[PDB]
Parts: structure tokens; C-alpha cells; sequence
């Protein structure tokens, strides 16, 4: 469950910024998905996330298509959904979402809140889990989102890094 080399944030109050949006959800819907994805991790750790509207943030969030500057191009509809970088300066921590997906707040593929929640595990230093019940499992699946809380394996993982 931890990324190789154990990269972790040295501070526990991190900022984030949503750089752009996906047209398929309202702006408020995207903001809510992201807010709630961060809160999943915050309630199981000492981490506090502060949104900023402009300027430089620890965790940049953006929707991109195909080639987007980081040498890991997205691939169009389906396939890779999103990716994120391990804790560190600059691109470290940042989370990118494939702009060519269908992004939802429903049970229809792909629920943005769930994908974001998984990606922020990477942004915080977690690796993939082998535990098919974990949020950090390597394959997407819908789960009910209305009252969602971190699966136990992911609590264990974030606790192992940050207490
Ligand atoms: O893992 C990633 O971040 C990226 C990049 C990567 C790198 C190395 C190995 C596999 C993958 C798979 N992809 S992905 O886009 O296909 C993906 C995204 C989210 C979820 C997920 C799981 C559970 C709940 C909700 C979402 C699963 C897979
Ligand atoms: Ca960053
Ligand atoms: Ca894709
Ligand atoms: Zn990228
Ligand atoms: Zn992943």
C-alpha cells in the first residue's frame, strides 16, 4: 500500500486548485466531487486541504486530452481515466483527469468523485492495493457515493504514512 521510496508530504495542511473543468458536470458538481474526495482522506488522517482559486497550489487538478505536457498522454475514451504524481514539489501531487471521458455524479461510468478519491490516494503517497475492496485497488468500479467513507484498507494505508 505505500509507494516505493515512501514519498510523503512533510506538512499536513496542503492546498489544492481546480485549474479547469469538464463540461459534462456543472462547475459546482466538479467542485463538490473534488471537495468530498479530499475529505475522505482528511477524516482518516491529520491532513487538512485548503482550496485556492488562483496561484500556486500543492495539488493541481485538471482535465486534459491526449498529450498534455507531462510525457504520460491520455488515451481518449475509456482505458486510462486519470493519473496522479507522488508527493513532491512541482508536478508532485498533481492529479490529471482524461477530458475525453464521460464524467458523472451517478452510477454511470465514470463517477468523478470516486476516480478523484483514488487519484488523491496517489497524490498522498499510497500505491495500489491488492485488496479488491480497497479504493486503491487498480480497477475502477462504482460503489454507492451518498454516504461514502474510506474502505478499511485505505484507512490503514493513510494511517501508515501520516498517522
Ligand atoms: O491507477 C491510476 O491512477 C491510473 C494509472 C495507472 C497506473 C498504473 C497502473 C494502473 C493504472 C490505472 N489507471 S486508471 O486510470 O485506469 C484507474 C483510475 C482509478 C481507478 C479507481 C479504482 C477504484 C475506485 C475508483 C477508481 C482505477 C484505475
Ligand atoms: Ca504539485
Ligand atoms: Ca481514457
Ligand atoms: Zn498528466
Ligand atoms: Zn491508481
Amino acid at each position: 500500500m505505500l509507494t516505493p521510496g515512501n514519498p510523503k508530504w512533510e506538512r499536513t495542511n496542503l492546498t489544492y486548485r481546480i485549474r479547469n473543468y469538464t463540461p459534462q458536470l456543472s462547475e459546482a458538481e466538479v467542485e463538490r466531487a473534488i471537495k468530498d474526495a479530499f475529505e475522505l482522506w482528511s477524516v482518516a488522517s491529520p491532513l487538512i486541504f485548503t482550496r485556492i482559486s488562483q496561484g500556486e497550489a500543492d495539488i493541481n487538478i485538471a482535465f486534459y486530452q491526449r498529450d498534455h505536457g507531462d510525457n504520460s498522454p491520455f488515451d481518449g475514451p475509456n482505458g486510462i481515466l486519470a493519473h496522479a504524481f507522488q508527493p513532491g514539489q512541482g508536478i508532485g501531487g498533481d492529479a490529471h483527469f482524461d477530458a475525453e471521458e464521460t464524467w458523472t455524479n451517478t452510477s454511470a461510468n465514470y463517477n468523478l468523485f470516486l476516480v478523484a478519491a483514488h487519484e488523491f490516494g496517489h497524490s498522498l503517497g499510497l500505491a495500489h492495493s491488492s485488496d479488491p475492496g480497497a479504493l486503491m485497488y487498480p480497477n475502477y468500479a462504482f460503489r454507492e457515493t451518498s454516504n461514502y467513507s474510506l474502505p478499511q484498507d485505505d484507512i490503514d494505508g493513510i494511517q501508515a504514512i501520516y498517522g
